[PDB]
């Protein structure tokens, strides 16, 4: 499924990735992307999969692209084209200075102060999960702890029910991770359609939680639409229920191959925050992009108007050009570069709730389970798209070696 090339696009500068299907995928999907990163691949290319569209491959591309609004819009952010032309998300679909309201409602309702409000029930819940699994001797991580863990403090954090969360999930996973179930568009519209009556609901009676403040907050000098309303939640919704819960999986799934690696964080804990960076970067699992405003040489590469760049988050770490020897994990490294939270005007709302949740994983995790691997004979599948993750991680302990608190 190649699109024809493009006459603007010269020949050399192709390059066939499938950013939902990479080839190497077996390896890892961060693997699979690093053939990106190969000195056979310019730092631009453009492949014909999904419609047909730029990638860039380094970091300092990558940054760059991110930094300037006004030749790469968030107008059109996600590839397949017809996903990107009807992703209408608040803040992520505009630009700069447009989004800049929205996004201090967003901070209002995911970010620090919020954290630091939360933090009882995040530390509550993690040791919660850990403390049920740890006398089994087993567990299917994603299933049992990467998915309930940040989902339910979403979930509290937003009010609501959590019966509702297999729902909600299957619908943020077809728009990441498309299974051609459905249409971007109807995904979308099936959250919206959820969001919809509650927004109303709590306009009428307002709330503490994040929907009540989203839905009665101020832009422009007015009060905010219900559309508007619905097309930030909805985005908070996404936010909140696939990026935590597959990156603690794929951190995981290198702890249990790395025993000297949990004693670093088990011994000395105050390392565990720039751990989490370290494993930020080497793990990082997003790649969504923009679209050209206009024709634009970049780098010596004449892009056109109306064309889509994929601006890779997880390369820009993965870059040997940003890290050394970027695919060991070394957490002594005296300067984790990395975009994992995206860069520029859209840098993640939800990151400082991500490193806490992270954090606090790592932490208590090990406490009381600090010997544990991978299943035997168990093949872990990574499968990649906007958002990148692992399909399932079966892990085993001695619970002899495991201690409560
Ligand atoms: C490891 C975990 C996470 C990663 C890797 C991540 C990654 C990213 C990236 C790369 C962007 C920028 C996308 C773009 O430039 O178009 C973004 C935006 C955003 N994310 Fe996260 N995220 C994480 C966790 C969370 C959490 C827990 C929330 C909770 C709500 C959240 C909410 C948001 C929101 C609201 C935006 C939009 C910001 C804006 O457009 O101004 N994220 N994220
Ligand atoms: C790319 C993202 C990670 C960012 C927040 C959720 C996500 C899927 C978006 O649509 C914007
Ligand atoms: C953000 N996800
Ligand atoms: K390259
Ligand atoms: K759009």
């Amino acid at each position: 499924n190649l699109a024809p090339l493009p006459p603007h696009v010269p020949e050399h500068l192709v390059f066939d990735f499938d950013m939902y299907n990479p080839s190497n995928l077996s390896a890892g999907v961060q693997e699979a992307w690093a053939v990106l990163q190969e000195s056979n691949v310019p730092d631009l290319v453009w492949t014909r999969c999904n419609g047909g569209h730029w990638i860039a491959t380094r970091g300092q591309l990558i940054r760059e692209a991110y930094e300037d609004y006004r030749h790469f819009s968030s107008e059109c952010p996600f590839i397949p084209r017809e996903a990107g032309e009807a992703y209408d998300f608040i803040p992520t679909s505009m630009d700069p200075p447009e989004q800049r309201q929205f996004r201090a409602l967003a901070n209002q309702v995911v970010g620090m102060p919020v954290v630091d409000k939360l933090e009882n029930r995040i530390q509550e819940l993690a040791c919660s999960l850990i403390e049920s699994l740890r006398p089994q001797g087993q567990c299917n991580f994603t299933e049992d702890y990467a998915e309930p863990f940040p989902i339910r403090i979403f979930m509290l954090l937003a009010g609501l029910p959590e019966e509702d969360i297999p729902h909600l999930k299957y619908l943020t996973d077809q728009m990441t991770r498309p299974d051609g179930s459905m249409t971007f568009a109807e995904a979308k519209e099936a959250l919206y359609d959820y969001l919809i009556p509650i927004i109303e609901q709590r306009r009428q009676k307002p709330g503490t939680d994040a929907i009540s403040i989203v839905a009665n907050g101020q832009v422009n000098g007015r009060p905010i639409t219900s559309d508007e309303a619905k097309r930030m939640c909805g985005l908070l919704l996404v936010g909140g229920l696939d990026t935590v819960v597959n990156f603690l999986s794929f951190s995981m799934e290198f702890l249990a191959k790395s025993p000297e690696h949990r004693q670093e964080l088990i011994e000395r804990p105050e390392r565990i925050p720039a751990a989490c960076e370290e494993l930020l970067r080497r793990f990082s699992l997003v790649a969504d992009g923009r679209i050209l405003t206009s024709d634009y040489e970049f780098h010596g590469v004449q892009l056109k108007k109306g064309d889509q760049i994929l601006l890779p988050q997880m390369l820009s770490g993965l870059d040997e050009r940003e890290n050394a020897a970027p695919m060991h994990v070394d957490f002594s490294r005296q300067k984790v570069s990395h975009t994992t939270f995206g860069h520029g005007s859209h840098l993640c709302a939800g990151q400082h709730l991500a490193r806490r949740e992270i954090i606090v994983t790592l932490k208590e995790w090990l406490t009381r389970i600090p010997d544990f691997s991978i299943a035997p004979g168990a093949q872990i599948q990574h499968k990649s798209g906007i958002v990148s993750g692992v399909q399932a991680l079966p892990l085993v302990w001695d619970p002899a070696t495991t201690k409560a608190v």
